[PDB]
């Protein structure tokens, strides 16, 4: 979105780790790999033309506070996932080791607090909150990722606490600090990052046009059971649904090539994409009233792949 | 200490812990052992005889967010319990911070600057433990983020809530702070005043050359001193016993506990102005181990 303020950003960030004051944190921060930062592009998309310099700066903070506690999420989220890559770069647990890849998180997430706790009561609250439920979300998702899942409220519920809601808090909270409809903007976030998580979670199982590179199909293999396998479920014969629950966790080129026939099978991938659209449509409707180009872009290029 | 009002935390705690509303967050907290809320003690040490009703559930809301934030940190390092602990210690800080979000300015950035440097300590730990380490000066930069500024900024926290003499009270907590952990480590290689029950020999295994080792490593001879670095991180009874007789040898134990005993002595004497029998209480008490 826009590149300098996405820059200052990244450059605010910076900052406050050099604040923090730790040859050895600079070490473990210097392995973290750029971010798309779509939580800012979507924050700074609410700023006018003649937003103030000193309420630019703040908004230029939250946002900060916003993308550190992601990052701090992510770096939980590989250490229990154990996962070895993130963007194809080794996760700083697989150079640090687990407990500083968790360490690390605490910083980004405390660092952050602290910051937040000076954007007010109000938006400290909402932010606070949405992190409490990121890491409720956390808990359910590996749980209910113990054994394969037909339960679709489940899945819901991981979506809103993991990705949902923190979207819907951050836009929020810009519109807090900006004195705009907060309602309106919850509400934009809140089914923009449904529609989000759920087009992720389809482009792990299904190619994006755009890229040659093939789909990771790194969810049911890891023990997530996602809209797409939901949806299939629901359509397969008791045969099937057999052997869709006996790959569950497992890891070979052929139960990929299996279950992507099911999906074509069942028109799953329509169907899923159908459930985002829902979403994305929501979204839109929202700011409806506003005429925000930068996110009506974005609300619709999320469900292009 | 008030064992009405620990029972009272105790208490928001677990009703604090509901209102997260879900069933696996209750499973992985009632395998949660009991706290000995050595830091509610020290903050409730500063509330008044007749301190009103609205503002002593404040105080109390104080030590849940102190002894959260106490749990979320133990359970991360812990890591060093599966991801469960991981996770858990998400639920602890996060529902902690949100809490602390309604306390004002001060004491938030107080306590989330606290969890910062604690979160530094712990990073620091690690990597000065990749090696053997003689610089006593990384070991208290070590004990002050991971220990120490954790216990001043509660207690300084309190004294901002109660309206009270935060200096005072920050001073005697840094302190306090200091000697606790020098204690720590000391029962890490000594026996215990009343109990049977041998001590466990973590620290060196893991890395850390503690105060005791510090002070050992400044009177070995070469010969002994090459010995002991060749004993990091090794884990044999060989290895235990030899310490054990070195740490008598050049009178280790004694060294170390007049060092605690410095801090104390600073700590009593933050207050002296205040009269605060409890307080007074267990700063005497953390040097009587
Ligand atoms: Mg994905
Ligand atoms: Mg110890």
């Amino acid at each position: 979105m826009q590149e300098k303020q996405l820059k200052a950003i990244q450059n605010k960030i910076a900052s406050w780790i050099k604040e923090i004051e730790s040859g050895f944190i600079d070490e473990l921060f210097s392995k973290i790999g750029p971010s798309k930062m779509l939580r800012s592009k979507l924050m700074l998309a609410l700023l006018n033309e003649k937003t103030d310099a000193i309420l630019l700066d703040k908004a230029l903070n939250l946002c900060t506070i916003v993308e550190m506690i992601q990052t701090a999420s992510l770096l939980h989220d590989d250490v229990i996932d154990k996962a070895t890559m993130r963007r194809k770069l080794p996760s700083i647990n697989a150079l640090f080791g687990n407990f500083n890849a968790v360490m690390l998180g605490d910083v980004f997430y405390s660092k952050a607090f602290f910051e937040l706790s000076k954007m007010g009561e109000l938006i400290a609250q909402a932010l606070s909150n949405a992190v409490l439920r990121l890491s409720r979300g956390e808990i359910e998702d590996v749980f209910v990722g113990e054994c394969f899942n037909s339960d679709k409220q489940k899945y819901w519920r991981i979506l809103e606490d993991k990705t949902a809601h923190f979207i819907e808090a951050s836009l929020k909270s810009m519109a807090i600090l900006l004195n705009k409809d907060a309602k309106i903007y919850a509400d934009f976030g809140l089914n923009f990052g449904m529609a989000f998580q759920i087009i992720d979670d389809l482009l792990d199982i299904t190619q994006d046009a755009k890229t040659l590179g093939k789909p990771n199909f790194s969810d049911f293999k890891e023990g997530k059971t996602t809209l797409p396998y939901l949806l299939l479920y629901e359509k397969l014969n008791q045969h099937d649904q057999g052997l869709l629950i006996s790959y569950f966790k497992q890891d070979s080129h052929e139960i990929i090539e299996w279950t992507k026939e099911k999906f074509k099978q069942y028109g799953i991938i329509e169907e899923t994409l159908k459930t985002a659209q829902v979403y994305s449509k929501k979204a839109l409707e929202a700011i409806k009233g506003e005429n925000n180009l930068i996110l009506e872009k974005l609300a619709q290029d999320v469900i292009s792949r």
